[PDB]
């Protein structure tokens, strides 16, 4: 027995698991089924208070416990902007336009306003907490380029550095990439277990990612009038 | 798509789960349903390490992952106190006897002692954890007052502003209510989604209580002999 | 009705459930019924990131939510040394040879390496969170001594006070121990309902166990190549 036949082992049920339009679905149930349980993921929409809603989002990853609420709508589900952890753009493959579809839909996110209160107590008013830094990425199964991932794909994902950056993304059949926030570049790591690569990578960052603020619900609910 | 329809459905979605004796098993189902995760409701008891009982309340919401014990005896359902945050009477409909009965059922919770212990660490012990401010309150369907929502009620909830205070509650036929600290006053909101209007003042106060307190287990395990 | 009703009708549920080689599996029922929703229990190993593997284990407590990972491997279960709370080997009856043999078993555990990450933050960097007081135990329906709960027992519990110290256990047809870190010694307390007097030593040393560090996740993925 070693740790490393238990990552194989492990990868091999998540390729079990995972084998354009609908490949989201595959998605959401390997992260569902893996990330740690504080932690959901669904298809979702997110909103703010002030109303404004992001693109659909295929894979939102958002607070199990704490979120103060999930709405159920026409079949759809929407999730505050506040206690979202991250989001990611499915499809079978990596392509140029995917690329900055996936930057668009991230930038619909990151562009909701998301509210953070201070925190009174006894002695006085601790400051506000520190929003989630949302991570966004995209989760191909394929892709277009030869080599899958190589400086084509590395100039795309540099088309966007801010609002719609990409922090880490998977092509499940060569491997998985993370922006490098030190050397300020995309890393690409190239492996026989790229779907589980990227989930600990998710993993790793998430823990992280602090927790969910107190949220101005009181500004949500000024929508029920 | 607005936010606005989307509170509208999720009030439709309420007032089927909605529509005296036996009233408290809906309220029940809405709030373990729609509340945040970490918290759960039932009807119970609540207990103290002094042996001391509250009066049965309708709906206790306390926490559902670091609640150290939660009793099954006799079909009932019993709670330490330290792991509330909240208690409510339901019944068909607002009646001065009503309120006066809640705050009685409140203030028999109130009145429970609760411990909360230092906690130790490497440098030295940091105090003890405030304890959770438990929210009171009442929830009706309808109000044998006209107008529902006016003076007379206004005078009831007046009625007890210390250990039984009522801090929200709903008459889901036309509102809700909240005690605002700031003018010493009681506030009531009217408007065509109440059930709706009270989860979210709920919701919002009680991301502010904090959390469990290191509990004096060993006092209550004196009971064991 | 009364507390210690509570306490004796819940002894007789634990013992319902309760009543050598495979006797872990009622204990770990029980455990995964009454420790509080936070922890989770089972017949598990236990890894560190640099490889090493702990005995297989007849009871971990770990915890649910905010573990990174849980492997499930050949039909075995391995749990990462971080985010283990307690450990605990069970036998029909307690002897001499069952009391090392826990001990082993504890100190397989805490000789594994385990990680903990500073926390970056806008103002600087706080430091690494403490590592969890790993617990360690043995659980038994019996004894062979007679007295079951006496000198002989006590021996054979300072055969080791250090990286295998058993901090808590129960014999359940007489009692339970705790190590007691004032005197510097094991403390025996016979009764009537040793299993929940048992459960509510192990939930009161619990809740001062803190939470899981920020793990070196990288550090475990290094093994995935
Ligand atoms: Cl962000
Ligand atoms: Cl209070
Ligand atoms: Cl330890
Ligand atoms: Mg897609
Ligand atoms: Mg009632
Ligand atoms: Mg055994």
């Amino acid at each position: 027995w070693s740790l490393s036949q238990l990552f194989a082992s492990l990868h091999e049920d998540i390729q079990l698991r995972l084998g354009g339009d609908a490949s989201e679905g595959v998605w959401i149930e390997m992260l569902d089924t893996y990330l740690p349980k504080r932690y959901q993921a669904a298809n979702a929409f997110v909103v703010d208070s002030l109303g404004n809603f992001s693109d659909q989002i295929d894979v939102v990853v958002f607070d199990r416990q704490y979120s103060p609420f999930i709405f159920k709508f026409n079949e759809q589900i929407i999730v505050p902007a506040e206690s979202v952890y991250a989001v990611f753009e499915a499809k079978q493959s990596a392509s140029a336009d995917l690329v900055a579809y996936a930057q668009r839909k991230v930038a619909s996110v990151r562009r909701l306003h998301r509210t953070s209160l201070p925190i009174p107590h006894a002695g006085g008013t601790y400051p506000a907490k520190p929003l989630i830094p949302i991570l966004g990425g995209l989760l191909t199964f394929e892709s277009d380029w030869s080599p899958a991932l190589g400086m084509s794909f590395d100039k795309a994902l540099n088309g966007d550095l801010s609002d719609g950056r990409l922090d880490m993304g998977c092509v499940a059949s060569h491997g998985h990439f993370y922006f490098n926030n030190i050397d300020s570049k995309f890393n690409f790591e190239h492996g026989n277990k790229p779907a589980t690569a990227f989930l600990f990578r998710l993993i790793a960052q998430l823990q992280f990612s602090g927790t969910v603020p107190m949220i101005d619900i009181d500004a949500y609910g000024k929508w029920l009038a």
